[PDB]
């Protein structure tokens, strides 16, 4: 995350991070008791999920693995529309005060609605730094139409855009899978962006997910 904070502590237990072993990978967000919804681009032989906690590392937190991902059939690796994946828990998580179900949306929000985003990514770029607390930073959702002004054929109607105006406040390496919640639901996950990070009037493009809750409901009943 660039130019934000550090996030309230227990505000985000619906909050988890990919690793490799020990070392961040990607964010994601938990669906329920034994599915992980992520970016797909972030795909992985193995996971080492992290739950429970905004600190990497914590004692407390809860470590699970997942061998099993289901990528939407309509992603491109060259494009990456269609950005989401849902990853299987090896074994359930253990729901706490820490550990929760986030909100799907069950509409789409309109421009100018205020988000916030999360995430472990570097803090800076084109320079890497990792943090080990969870960092936050708000921004806005940008209408299609202006967010085509700056991309041009690099969207899709299931493209979502968030920032604010001469501003740097935005995600990062490491931040894929992370949510962007606004008005209490799951309106999108980091998706991609400019690099180096950060660069004003630059918008981040996320995954709507007011238009894959159909696909993530039938995935995880299919594979349930
Ligand atoms: C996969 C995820 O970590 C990452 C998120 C991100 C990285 C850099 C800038 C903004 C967001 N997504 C990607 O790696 C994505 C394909 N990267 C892009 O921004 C490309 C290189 N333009």
């Amino acid at each position: 995350i660039i130019d934000g904070a550090p996030c309230a502590r227990g505000s985000h237990p619906w909050q988890v991070a990919l690793l490799s072993g020990n070392q961040l990978h990607c964010g994601g967000v938990l669906v329920n008791e034994r599915w992980v919804l992520t970016a797909a681009h972030c795909k992985m032989n193995e996971y080492t999920v992290h739950l429970g906690s905004d600190t990497l590392g914590d004692r407390r937190a809860q470590r699970i693995k997942a061998s099993k991902s289901f990528r939407h059939p309509g992603y491109s690796t060259q494009t990456h529309v269609n950005d989401l994946m849902l990853v299987k828990l090896n074994s359930q998580a253990r729901l706490s005060s820490m550990v929760k179900k986030v909100r799907l949306p069950s509409r789409c929000e309109p421009p100018g609605t205020t988000c916030t985003v999360s995430g472990w990514g570097t803090t800076t770029s084109p320079d890497v730094t990792f943090p080990s607390d969870l960092m936050c930073v708000d921004v806005k959702l940008i209408s299609p139409q202006d967010c085509t002004k700056v991309y041009k054929d690099l969207l899709e109607n299931s493209m979502l855009c968030a920032g604010i105006p001469d501003s740097k406040k935005n995600a990062c390496n490491g931040d894929s899978g992370g949510p962007l919640v606004c008005r209490g639901t799951l309106q999108g996950l980091v998706s991609w962006g400019t690099f180096p990070c950060g660069q004003p009037n630059d918008p981040g493009v996320y995954t709507q997910v007011c238009k894959f809750t159909k696909w993530i409901n039938d995935t995880m009943k299919k594979h349930r």
